[PDB]
């Protein structure tokens, strides 16, 4: 069945070079680092030193080579993604981002002096699919940290391993209707729900309560690295050591929480709080944080991988909850105009989650008086009525 | 060869397969070529402490940087506390000269710049490479690491520091610096910057200046390997 | 509690000010229990930091030498107040203690204190 | 510049004066020169234990040499009493190491053709040069000298020394090993064979291998200075 797609790539030659092999496979979105096709990827590489023809990849030597990815790639040749015509899908996002350059906001960042020295300027979107097409533009390269970010994914894990019963034995599941560093609890005592800073607390002081920090970082990470395809996901000690010296409405929360009795017992807050900003300082670029909110966006299986990551019930969520409660006090106006699950962060970052078909990440330093960045937002609204 | 006890203190370097290995060669010019697992990240536990000194001497001259350690071999392990018949640490590379030489790093500045600065200057150094930062292995040493904590309390006691340093703070930061991840590929651009003369093999940008380089090459010469720099000088000669 | 029982309720005070020093000037005493903890010579489940500081806080407890009179008064006795004449400890523990403040209850000096004196 | 404390034990030793100074250069090639009061006569204590080691290297080979002792710096006076983890010397230089390797050279031979042998190999070195003995500072050092007594009983309470070996003899003939008298220009013939390949400056004949010059030229740049070599490595790097 690979005979006739090759056929249809070729012009009526039986051999055709591995120039034109990896000319068009751009065009379907399908980048040459994907593991799925490392096979294929590792079979190219071995054949480009030894073919005794120079640039050549023959028609009977790509049947006989393929022998796990046949699906994959005939999936892709023939056009049965979820998103067709990608070159107009860039050129769409590309006139979003001319449009949205436009903008200029201000306000980066008074706290946290260390996130202070982001320039103003810098702007980047990155793109992935869940089939595995992906597209950035911009300054995506650049790492930064996961504030904020970093919150549905932790939700996600914490209810992965214990049970969304458990869980939200400690935690409510309702919006606030305040900004994230106010300081107060429901009528039952409890945090309002994961997103805001309580929440994230006490859903931080859940996983692996009875081991140090040094195994439980350990663990998150390897969960986010599974998550993000064993992509770059690093950690900015900078923003560590900062937020740590000066964030003190986490201090003051945490220490309410302990005298609230909300937390688990034998639980210490002093390290459970340092282990929720070294969490938040986790950083991420936009191609990285592409892969997450793709994950997610699918029922937990990576896009890149295709393994198994989270469980439907916790995807499902953590999806309900960003659909809900994903903006702070713009969540309201989000769901009006958007209407799709996404997460800010005082980062910079947006977590735009379309589910079934795609995920994104914006990154603008610039905020809003709330708390989400202008560039992102507009962006967004311009995304929403366009496609 | 087969070798063996990997490291039983600091549980999180535990983790690692005893069967790794890897080279990396760069070259001056830019001549490179690595083999093996180069591309596994992996911590700078007290390879970093020849680094720091070169920056201490590089932003406070030779002097100033002196003034407060020795240039002498121990003679002992680097665990083993004790100072000369001056009451200061024998040399920057055992633990007690680094956190003397961590001290004295930007003393009017707070931690999170300081890490900040020395991290620019290190990518500066490394040529823009892959330096991260192994924060599992920072949670670690940390709550595990006592006899460092006793040796800074040590030098406290004996008033070895600089005035107006607080003792907790620079020994955070030290382990900071020893938390330091790079790749065998990444630490090639390393011990070349300084195989130079204080130039970058790669880039050509001026980093380091030629006193601090010789100073720390003499140093690495001395007592760079502990109680073995004195076979390992015999053997093989170099820093 | 304890040691006021063994006073006879005699005055036994706690200078604060003598223990916010020595706790931000003490280093050597730190040191010790860093060297101590990297030894492995405690009990399992013992947090060194607040072992040390409750060690601060005995070593801060202020008497009078009148109330410290009744001190090395009960155990000079067998075990009983001197005052109260009330249990207070075991023969055992005072014969120990007697003999450890006998053999290295006065540092270096405690074998010339022996020859010369040769009281506990 | 003045200095002062010339030296409290060898009473001999402390009847030359104070403001004596005088240098003497000599080349591989040949050339040589000197000023001063460089004729005058002066005991090679503590400098003769480079070109024993460099003799007993070179009769006896490598591995046998440091079968017995070490290769690290000590950290300590040479007059320090103690020994590694392995109860042995901790280098040749220190007085431990050099009482050793005089119990290596030509252990089944008494003392009278032993002192024959080794001049004979000075006498070769130095171009029949000026090679004297002061008897003075034989006589003393022998009578005062307590230290290396005590140093070559713990060395014999240790079980260091090579089988079937006398303490007291081979302490004597460490002593007549030591009193050996040169000239600073008879010196300077010294220091340049070794400078050379093993080939006489001056004689352009052959007196050591080159496996031995190379390793006492190691051991004497890494701890030919006691406690100070750290320093003159950073500031001459000079062995
Ligand atoms: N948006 C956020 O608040 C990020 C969480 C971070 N720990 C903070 O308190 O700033």
């Amino acid at each position: 069945l690979e005979d006739l797609l090759f056929y249809t790539i070729a012009e009526g030659q039986e051999k055709i070079p591995v120039h034109k092999f990896i000319t068009a496979l751009k065009s379907t979105g399908l980048r040459t680092s994907d593991p799925r096709l490392k096979e294929c990827m590792d079979m190219l590489r071995l054949t480009l030193q030894t073919t005794s023809d120079g640039v050549m990849l023959d028609k009977d030597l790509f049947k006989k080579c393929v022998q796990s990815n046949i699906v994959l790639l005939t999936q892709a040749f023939r056009r049965k993604f979820v998103i067709p015509d990608f070159m107009s899908f860039t050129s769409h996002i590309d006139e979003l981002y001319e449009s949205a350059k436009k903008q200029s906001g201000g306000k980066v960042a008074d706290y946290i002096p260390q996130l202070a020295k982001f320039s103003p300027d810098l702007w980047g979107v990155s793109v992935c699919t869940v089939d595995g097409q992906r597209h950035s533009t911009g300054d995506t390269k650049v790492p930064f940290c996961l504030q904020s970010c970093v919150k549905p994914l932790k939700y996600a894990i914490a209810v992965n391993d214990l049970g969304t019963e458990y869980v939200h034995r400690y935690v409510g599941k309702e919006p606030s209707g305040l900004r994230f560093n106010k300081l107060f609890l429901n009528e039952d005592d409890k945090p309002h729900n994961p997103m805001v800073n309580a929440g994230a607390i006490v859903v931080t002081s859940l996983i692996k309560q009875g081991v140090n920090n040094a195994e439980k970082f350990d663990y998150v990470m390897q969960f986010l690295n599974k998550m993000a395809g064993n992509e770059y996901v690093g950690f900015s000690n900078a923003t560590f050591q900062s937020e740590r010296e000066s964030g003190d409405r986490n201090f003051a929360i945490g220490y309410y929480l302990k005298e609230k009795k909300c937390f688990p017992e034998g639980t210490d807050m002093v390290g459970i709080l340092d282990f929720y900003f070294q969490l938040c300082s986790i950083e991420v670029t936009c191609e990285s944080a592409s892969v997450m909110a793709a994950t997610l966006a699918n029922g937990g299986f990576c896009p890149i991988t295709g393994e198994r990551v989270l469980s439907p019930e916790a995807v499902r969520n953590t999806l309900s909850l960003m659909h809900s409660c994903g903006m702070w006090d713009f969540s309201g106006q989000f769901a009006f105009h958007v209407g799709l699950p996404a997460k800010s962060g005082v980062a910079g970052g947006i977590l735009l989650v379309v589910p079934n078909v795609m995920g994104m990440m914006c990154w603008s330093p610039p905020l809003d008086k709330m708390g989400n960045s202008v560039k992102g937002i507009h962006f967004c609204h311009d995304l929403v009525s366009l496609c």
